[PDB]
């Protein structure tokens, strides 16, 4: 399996469609979100990306932490 | 009676009734929340939901903390 | 090469030139960064350049780091 | 949305790859063709850059005018 | 993994352990150190738990506002 | 199969078994069959994509042992 660091643009684009939330797949790819950035996003940046409803946010930034391991 | 962390979107609008803060169901459940975040609500988070009194803000702000020894 | 902190502003144009990020030479250059705030530059800074993507920026910082640590 | 006439040469490449166009990425990679230039490639620069089937060339003809 | 917030006392312990900070287990088990405080302890209240090494201290309260 | 047999979706298959699936785009691309396998060298592995040093050296391992 691809380790997530070494995820280009279209690799978070196919993960956030594995998850339902193809909604945010143009912010990221038009933010250049790739894998080297994405387990290190803040709640500020996914404010920035799009992601404004508050739980909606919280499954992100969960799912996103879950990616260290 | 269920655990916190497994409350549905549904099971924290009834919490919400129970309390009688019923007018925020809607934008909780808009927002998502569960029980997964009740207990990780800060004064921001609050604000974002449209919990804008002060004092009422207060009230919900210490139920949440409640939530950890109930 | 020259030593980044002799890096003239068009120096610095080229730099961003090279990494394909012409976009922010006008900014750059405007602002009047030289090589001698290259190892100050900041998230806020960055911004106030015009560097708005998200990932894009942290591609910038990344750089920034290889080019002077 | 990052604007055409700010596509790097990168920009550009992954433009071609995601329409399946891959096997022309490296000519206008070396020739340094980026989002400046992509609008408005003739029909012989894209003959020089290595677009020589007539229908496929025309495609890509196609999707460059949509671009704008 | 699990939220901090549901942590109980050996899950601190183990988290202290996964950094190679054991020395502090029976300390902060003593005191009954569990998830609902961990974010949230301050110097002093490192201090009180053992944690004295001024640099090691700044290490633990970094690693704090991570969980966080 | 004997490895020399291998077609290009064997080496797929055997890729996917080790849980290196993420270079089967590239194997299948560049055409690598059973016949190549065996005589990879570190700079056609990295041509290849991999460009994770010990797991590299863990293919070329895995490698050897094919033989
Ligand atoms: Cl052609
Ligand atoms: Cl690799």
């Amino acid at each position: 399996t691809k380790p997530v660091h070494l995820w280009t643009k279209p690799d978070v684009a196919d993960w956030l469609e594995s998850l339902n939330w193809g909604e945010h797949k143009e912010a990221f790819m038009d933010n250049e979100i790739d894998g080297s950035h994405l387990p290190n996003l803040q709640k500020e940046d996914l404010i920035d990306l799009g992601v404004t409803r508050v739980g909606h946010r919280m499954n992100i930034e969960r799912a996103l932490k879950q990616l260290l391991d």
